[PDB]
């Protein structure tokens, strides 16, 4: 394993890569040369639907993304997949998305994306549909929930989403989506989610193909979506930036729902890996502490930049370790359970009051009696109490703050480290 | 107290508050019945394109519905995928809907300026379709169905009509969505249904009430008495009922024609879904109106008979004749299926040939009366013989005693 990783890190440019042969560019009947997208992942439609009091986040999340793409007047959508949470959504679920797609997507303006070439009868890019008034075309991979018929497809087939980087084999050709607007050329490709273990062992055996435009062949802006494990336990289990062709000057990287919006540079591949994260949290994981963003990216000829969007309608979700044999006035080894009690109390009031600000941050204004107040937070305290410490029920902790957080059932975790 | 029924009329309330409608009635398409069904997996989602694609190619100006239109509450992706892209394919255009309504996402489609609709769709929803979203409710939300005719309360109810004109024509559209029988039988009896009128032109409308609901049932307050229904209606389209009797009925003393155009597959093998499917187009001019009936293509043939062994003159009675009943059996399997085909055959106006389609698999059942001495199998037996040739695997045979 440890030095399988390393065989991991070395290993590059895996699999083939060959090549291959207002303005308004929509059909639809009743600056200009810097592409502009908006990119969000993992919006989980659907989640924590049957919950009293966090079952609207995921809509209202999902509806926020889209929002914010029309009011900032983004050319198209590019989403990292896992849009819903069950592989087969709720009526509700289904019908809110769709909703939200409808309103906020379709209008009268001109979409300036002129389709040099995608690489059935329905329409398959929408706003080329002459019967459908498309204003901001989505576009979007599926995810590991996504999982014969997708919820994607039904999305595609409303003519709400375009479903592209489809994979059903293991070889597997990754050929592009081809945009222009103005000089800047845009070379779109997609990797639906595959068992990871299933794509490491394709580019180990060389079955990944990637088809490049031979027509301005130096002038293409080179895009990649993703939906794998960034990281892993098992070596094969993940997959390794460097894998990933270096043709591409950007990797939009979904799955992982951390926001990790600011991009890393991958040196040796030079190209730079954004992974946007959730637009809602799925678990309170130490990974779902920070703050949810979409972003813009705005490209022009190869150069691109990236507007990161604190996004306002997210429930704020504040996370705390603690390890008790670093904290007096907790005398170990003794009945220190009103003691442990009272730290940990401390710390929950503390959590919260952070959470309020995060929140408030994120609107941009303060709490006062005209401003809106922020939802109930997500509190999560992990406390070790190795080396002498009683405990409390966790339910019993929980509901010490019933009616100030949203997860009033686990709001503590007790564990001893290994 | 059935004869109580009939002698009710006009119960709830009334409040007042070319130049021909072209409009392809259906109902009852239970999209996704059957979905796995290795023969029959299919015939739900070919049979709902049919109605829409006839509509299209007959170029009427709407299309209304009965409800049923999913055969699960919550349709699996599959069918919600057909639905959607039938209906995209086939009421999406550049045809202009000659239709003034004179009543966002849940407005009339072929008005919202973002989405081309040549083909309105209006229907109500079935027992089938009925949380509080329904897939009635998805259809709506894309702009591809108008859904109408909502019951939100049962003990309250307001019948509200959607008024279209074309050239000096007016239609007064109504819609009661599927209610428990008995619960809309009720609120008939208390007068809590409440039917709205348009105060203008009060007279000039044509007026058509959609309903999904028992036509006639084995206990007086589990259907729907004909009475019941206000005699303003000039037209009832009639849901729920599966057997085709498409070319209706009128009810003297309400003054209405009732049409009960029947679903457009057969879900039991009730008698009632042997009658061959149709569509129906109603050209409304005015006052009157003109209904053409239309021969479905996509349905499995269904062919049912009925045999009283003791009258079967090569079967030898009170006798071990188990090899005489099956072989006649068997002989009326074959005969019903060359019935089957025949009535396949004449749908598609063609005949047997090499270069033609030839027939699906028919659907068959034999009803059969061994009273007398007479010599069974097991049913389940019998119908393996013919795995081949039909296209229920089951109840290919019932025997029963007089
Ligand atoms: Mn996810
Ligand atoms: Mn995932
Ligand atoms: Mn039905
Ligand atoms: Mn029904």
């Amino acid at each position: 394993d440890d030095k399988a990783f390393e065989e991991n890190r070395r290993l590059r440019n895996l699999g083939s890569v060959e090549y291959i042969r207002r303005k308004n560019f929509k059909k639809f009947q009743k600056s200009e040369n810097t592409i502009r997208i908006l990119i969000s992942s993992d919006p989980h439609v659907g989640y924590g639907e049957k919950d009293p009091v966090r079952g609207n986040d995921s809509f209202v999340s999902f509806n926020e993304i889209l929002e914010i793409a029309r009011e900032r007047d983004v050319d198209m959508i590019l989403l990292g997949g896992d849009i819903f949470h069950d592989n087969k959504p709720s009526r509700k679920a289904l019908y809110q998305a769709l909703r939200s797609l409808r309103l906020n997507c379709l209008g009268d303006k001109p979409c300036e994306l002129e389709l040099l070439s995608d690489t059935t009868a329905v329409c398959n890019i929408n706003y080329l549909d002459p019967n459908i008034n498309v204003a901001i075309p989505v576009f979007s991979i599926h995810g590991n929930h996504d999982d014969r018929y997708s919820a994607l497809d039904i999305l595609q087939v409303t003519g709400l989403v375009n479903y592209f980087g489809r994979v059903p084999e293991n070889n597997i050709v990754v050929s592009p989506i081809l945009l222009q607007k103005g000089f800047t050329k845009l070379a779109l490709y997609g990797i639906s989610n595959v068992r990871d273990e299933r794509l490491y062992h394709s580019f180990r055996e060389n079955k990944v193909k990637f088809l490049r435009p031979d027509l301005y062949r130096d002038e293409w802006f080179n895009l990649l979506t993703v939906h794998q494990n960034h990281s892993a336990h098992t070596p094969t289990s993940y997959l390794p930036e460097s894998f990933i062709q270096d043709f591409y000057d950007f990797v939009l990287w979904g799955h992982e729902h951390e926001c990790l919006i600011d991009g890393s540079y991958n040196p040796t591949q030079k190209f730079t890996v954004v992974q946007p994260g959730s637009t809602i949290a799925t678990s309170l994981s130490p990974g779902e502490t920070a703050p949810k963003h979409c972003g813009i990216l705005n490209i022009t000829g190869k150069d691109f930049h990236l507007e990161k969007i604190r996004l306002r309608t997210v429930r704020p979700f504040i996370m705390k370790d603690i390890i008790l044999s670093e904290v007096s006035s907790i005398p170990p080894m003794v009945e220190n359970k009103k003691e442990v009690l009272t730290y940990l109390i401390s710390k929950v009031e503390e959590a919260i009051t952070e959470a309020n600000a995060q929140w408030y941050e994120a609107q941009g204004t303060v709490p006062v009696v005209e401003n809106e107040k922020p939802p109930l937070p997500l509190i999560r305290l992990r406390v070790d109490y190795t080396g002498g410490y009683q405990t409390e029920n966790p339910q019993r902790f929980s509901n010490r703050f019933v009616g100030r957080v949203a997860n009033a059932t686990d709001v503590v975790q007790f564990y001893l480290k290994k």
